[PDB]
């Protein structure tokens, strides 16, 4: 069972190759999930100098496998039941008034790691606009819950789910998300009824820090049956 994966406390290593605009940057990021907890405490590093884009643009993208499904929901975690072999996750972020990114990430386990391998794709984005243009409140925004439902026919799921940035000078930037998640394996996987997943996350620095970075602390809980 790969709920057993995840029944203590498992490092995760996360790797981001970038390009928004024609605009590469790559991002690092290590931490550890508690899925008893649905806790995530990671840090992310860009190795390539300041990023084109906000770092809350970049969180959803940056394991839902983490999400703590209570006991009466169990048969309902189509992420831990991928695993090791683990899942392709893909989504397509529609920025409103602005550009959208698509993205494409591995989440398996290698060695007794969790591993998040993602590509993102950013097109249309504008220099004026408040992602190009930074601004955006370095916090998690208002995250409406990740509905998820399935899908038999790639025995899979996919999500939807709006995240509402705060722009710095008033406003929000909304950011509507489109989710697709497939087993990497071909053993079989647990596909669940309508459910959503809930959010809150906490962005902060780190003092010692030289690089741009994000430190990043999440609870996900899964609900909604």
């Amino acid at each position: 069972k790969g709920e057993e994966l995840f029944t203590g406390v498992v490092p995760i290593l996360v790797e981001l190759d970038g390009d928004v605009n024609g605009h590469k940057f790559s991002v690092s990021g290590e931490g550890e999930g508690d899925a008893t907890y649905g806790k995530l405490t990671l840090k992310f590093i860009s190795t390539t100098g300041k990023l084109p884009v906000p770092w809350p643009t970049l969180v959803t993208t940056l394991v839902q496998c983490f999400a703590r499904y209570p006991d009466h929901m169990k048969r309902h975690d189509f992420f831990k039941s991928a695993m090791p072999e683990g899942y392709v996750q893909e989504r397509t972020i529609f920025f409103k008034d602005d550009g959208n990114y698509k993205t494409r990430a591995e989440v398996k386990f290698e060695g007794d790691t969790l591993v998040n391998r993602i590509e993102l794709k950013g097109i249309d984005f504008k220099e004026d606009g408040n992602i190009l243009g930074h601004k955006l409140e370095y916090n998690g925004g208002c995250e409406d819950n990740v509905y998820i439902t399935a899908d038999k026919q790639k025995n899979g799921i996919k999500a939807n789910f709006k995240i509402r940035h705060n722009i710095e000078d008033g406003g929000v930037q909304l950011a509507d998300h489109y989710q697709q998640n497939t087993p990497i394996g071909d053993g079989p996987v647990l596909l669940p009824d309508n459910h959503y997943l809930s959010t809150c996350s906490k962005l902060s620095k780190d003092p010692n820090e030289k690089r741009d970075h994000m430190v990043f602390l999440e609870f996900v809980t899964a609900a909604g049956i």
